[PDB]
């Protein structure tokens, strides 16, 4: 809409106040004009249209329940949108400043989230297994990434290119969430997944087999569920992002650390610069010594590392 940029206030899906930028045109609607081409939230209604209605308020306060999850889509696209073009130099999703969608109340009891090829959309959750999933950060982020994976390698979501796919989504929502400093952890979904359970997620990049998740080349799935075991798979690439990261030993092969930082500008030079719709994990591999080399230099420590994790979780 056309209007003038403002700033209201409200509470997310956890209950914590943030402000939000917005645009007065009548009402005022969040549309945030301050990021590249704008970011712009919308109203599902509990239906499965899309993308509803540009969200409109009359007072510019958004503290009602139905609020809650409108207030974080829009809130965490921009700190997305903010890691993106601060740490990667990436404007917005496309690198061009595209306008950023997102739609809340996606139907009724929706247990999940996802990129569609042109916008967000958040499920409220059914109460039980979720809450409104936009309340987590990493969960609005491994979204928006989708989006960048999806202008820039373009790894069909299928067998391994899906199973990357999804780990980049999950690398990429968890640095956000560390960039933000909101109580961050390499676990995917915690703070909207299983009210009045504490401590799960719907997956662990640290342990993924502490969800039924593979974290070794040797157990991976080889199904046809999960289109080939998208969310499945993905733990032996998540497994190898976090030991490149933090290090550690894993199946007696011993990784040095290299942090977030590293891991972060590895994998989007291999994302950005080398991954392909095909790519398998071998492929991810090269990638990534590929990128570390450019990087820091074939005889680096960084180099060393992503060999060591790639070998820990049988990829070579
Ligand atoms: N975005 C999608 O289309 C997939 C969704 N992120 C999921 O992991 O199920
Ligand atoms: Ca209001
Ligand atoms: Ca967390
Ligand atoms: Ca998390
Ligand atoms: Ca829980
Ligand atoms: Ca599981
Ligand atoms: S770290
Ligand atoms: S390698
Ligand atoms: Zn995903």
């Amino acid at each position: 809409i056309t209007g003038t940029s403002t700033v209201g206030v409200g509470r997310g899906v956890l209950g914590d106040q943030k402000n939000i930028n917005t645009t007065y045109s009548t009402y005022y609607y969040l549309q945030d004009n301050t990021r590249g081409d704008g970011i712009f939230t919308y109203d599902a209604k509990y239906r499965t249209t899309l993308p509803g209605s540009l969200w409109a308020d009359a007072d510019n306060q958004f503290f009602a329940s139905y609020d809650a999850p409108a207030v974080d889509a829009h809130y965490y696209a921009g700190v997305t949108y903010d890691y993106y073009k601060n740490v990667h130099n990436r404007l917005s999703y496309d690198g061009n400043n595209a306008a950023i969608r997102s739609s809340v109340h996606y139907s009724q009891g929706y247990n999940n989230a996802f990129w569609n090829g042109s916008e967000m959309v958040y499920g409220d959750g059914d109460g039980q297994t979720f809450i409104p999933l936009s309340g987590g950060i990493d969960v609005v982020a491994h979204e928006l990434t989708h989006a960048v994976t999806d202008y820039t390698a373009g790894l069909i979501y299928q067998n391994e290119s899906g199973a990357i796919n999804e780990a980049i989504s999950d690398i990429f929502g968890t640095l956000v969430e560390f960039y933000a400093n909101k109580n961050p952890d390499w676990e995917i979904g915690e703070d909207v997944y299983t009210p009045g359970i504490s401590g799960d997620s719907l997956r662990s990049m640290s342990d993924p087999a502490k969800y039924g998740d593979p974290d070794h080349y040797s157990k991976r799935y080889t199904g046809t569920q999960d289109n080939g075991g998208v969310h499945i798979n993905s733990g032996i690439i998540n497994k190898a992002a976090y030991l490149i990261s933090q290090g550690g030993t894993h199946y007696g092969v011993s990784v040095v650390g290299i942090g977030r930082d590293k891991l972060g500008k590895i994998f989007y030079r291999a994302l950005t610069q080398y991954l392909t719709p095909t790519s398998n994990f071998s492929q991810l591999r090269a990638a990534a010594v590929q990128s570390a080399t450019d990087l820091y230099g074939s005889t680096s420590q960084e180099v060393a590392s992503v060999k060591q994790a790639f070998d820990a979780v049988g990829v070579k």
